[PDB]
């Protein structure tokens, strides 16, 4: 089409607050890392851009047995892995690449990487080795999974970044050359962009993959810049040095949208932000302490200060844009007298000392707010600040007492929040994504039941009850569902703040 034709061509400069931590998405868990990897790699199934709807990707079709136990994927033929300066061989994707990508996580003998700090964090956290009984290549274009029990989220799981398809040929080549760590530095995928360069804490350059199997990307190039100061990042938008950015300072949004040629996209979001309380440590292992802390933080005021109103008060662990949200639970009320009383009841009538971890790129106001709110009940909070990679590492290891935490949905399913972040299974993995180390059998057993039936109303009933239990136990302080707020130049079209995996750039174009 002629109007379609006019979409093609150009360079997009995207800016964000913290660099990625790997080019192997199975080794990391964070959105910043997935900005690059989500454009480089495909999965068996994918999410239609702007949505939470499953559509075909490296599998063209699939069949699922009616007991939920067997999933057979028919693989797309004639898909090739990228060619770059570091990988020049042209190799067709096949079933062995699925086996490599999954089996390396499932079987410790096939881990690939040397013993060391690298960990398959999502795989471990989610208990994927409990879920999957076997994976078989029935021929070079057919993969069959057999499960130990029905798993309602499994199909959507297969669209997640950690289950990206890497190249076995490339991995074998690096192994022969004693360069296995390069699998996570110089990546090879099938997606609509290919890797060109990664300068740590500065920029990543992606180029269009002209051989992509799907609808070709519009853009020729994407520069993913790291500009840690959010005011500096907005100034770079205002000068046109960058074109699209995440993470604005929310007190600058009103100024930006007034300006020539700037649009600020806003939608409700699939995000949650909270305070982790390390329930295995002193003080925070006492529910009454937890509750006191919950009643001592005025979340309505926090939303005004920190978010300038661009958020909704958090009640349940996941946002109301996902089905199964319990609208019957009442948030805990701001009530200083009650908070102080709770602390007296717990045996801490003169409070205590503790520490909160925060990141360097968050607004510094947030930690200061929590410190000020908790000093009102005699809790003396020391603030420790870490850059993002360090923060992810130290909180993954349980170093914190309190820490800010956040999650963007990977899939539109309560399991992706409640089980991945709050289950016993998730707490058992080290490093962990269950930053509160919340261990409740009653809560976790309901989540397990809710995997084993597929009907949505049946699962909803179980998830409603689960939300009651975690509310009662208060292993955290819920803060906000932040709105997704993305300033960009008016000429940048096609980006969507809605759905999951939002930082895929294949549909973005520059208006001409």
């Amino acid at each position: 089409s002629v109007k379609e034709q006019k979409r093609f061509g150009g360079v997009l400069v995207f800016a964000r607050g913290a660099d990625g931590s790997s080019m192997d998405p199975a080794l990391v868990t964070d959105g910043e890392s997935y900005v690059a990897t989500g454009n480089i790699y495909d999965t068996l199934v994918q999410f239609k851009y702007g949505t939470t709807e499953i559509e075909p990707a490296l599998a063209t079709s699939w069949d699922i047995s009616p007991d939920g136990l067997v999933y057979t994927f028919h693989l797309r033929k004639g898909v090739y892995f990228h060619q770059t300066k570091y990988w020049n061989k042209k190799v067709e994707f096949s079933a062995k690449d699925v086996l490599f990508s999954f089996e390396r996580q499932m079987d410790k003998a096939k881990r690939y990487y040397s013993p060391g700090a690298k960990s398959y964090k999502y795989w471990e956290g989610m208990g994927m080795s409990h879920i999957i009984k076997s994976i078989e290549a029935l021929d070079d274009y057919t993969i069959r999974f057999t499960l130990n029990g029905p798993e309602a989220p499994f199909l959507a799981n297969l669209g997640m970044d950690f289950l990206s398809i890497l190249s076995k040929d490339y991995a074998d080549y690096l192994e022969q050359n004693n360069k296995k760590d390069e699998l996570a530095k110089k990546p090879v995928g099938t997606g609509p962009f290919k890797f060109f360069l990664w300068n740590k804490d500065e920029k990543i350059i992606l180029l269009k993959n002209q051989d992509y199997w799907g609808p070709k990307a519009y853009l020729d190039k994407v520069v993913v810049r790291t500009i840690p100061n959010s005011s500096t990042r907005a100034l770079a938008l205002r000068t046109g040095e960058i074109m699209l950015m995440t993470g604005p300072n929310l007190n600058e949004v009103e100024q930006l949208e007034k300006l020539p040629n700037i649009v600020v996209d806003k939608s409700a979001g699939l995000l949650a932000s909270w305070l982790s309380l390390n329930t295995q440590k002193k003080y925070f292992n006492n529910p009454l302490v937890r509750l006191a802390i919950n009643h001592a933080i005025n979340v309505d005021d926090y939303i005004k200060v920190i978010y300038e109103g661009f958020a909704q008060k958090m009640v349940n662990p996941f946002p109301p844009t996902i089905w199964g949200y319990n609208y019957n639970i009442k948030p805990y009320e701001y009530d200083l007298k009650k908070a102080k009383e709770l602390l007296k009841q717990a045996g801490y009538p003169n409070g205590f000392k503790t520490t909160i971890f925060t990141t360097s790129t968050r607004n510094p106001k947030g930690a200061v707010f929590i410190q000020a709110s908790l000093a009102k009940i005699g809790i003396d909070v020391k603030i420790e600040v870490y850059e993002w990679g360090a923060y992810l590492k130290r909180t993954g290891l349980g170093e914190h007492e309190m820490a800010f935490a956040g999650w963007m949905a990977d899939i539109a399913d309560p399991d992706n929040f409640l089980y991945t972040l709050w289950s016993k299974q998730a707490a058992s993995a080290i490093p962990t994504q269950n930053g509160s180390f919340y261990k409740s059998d009653a809560f976790s057993d309901l989540l397990i039941k809710a995997k084993r039936v597929s009907d949505q109303k049946e699962r909803e009933a179980l998830y409603l009850k689960a939300q009651e239990i975690i509310h009662k136990d208060a292993p955290y302080v819920p803060l906000a569902y932040p709105y997704s707020v993305v300033p960009h130049l008016s000429k940048v079209k096609g980006y969507k703040t809605t759905g999951v995996s939002v930082n895929r750039f294949f549909k973005v174009y520059l208006e001409k």
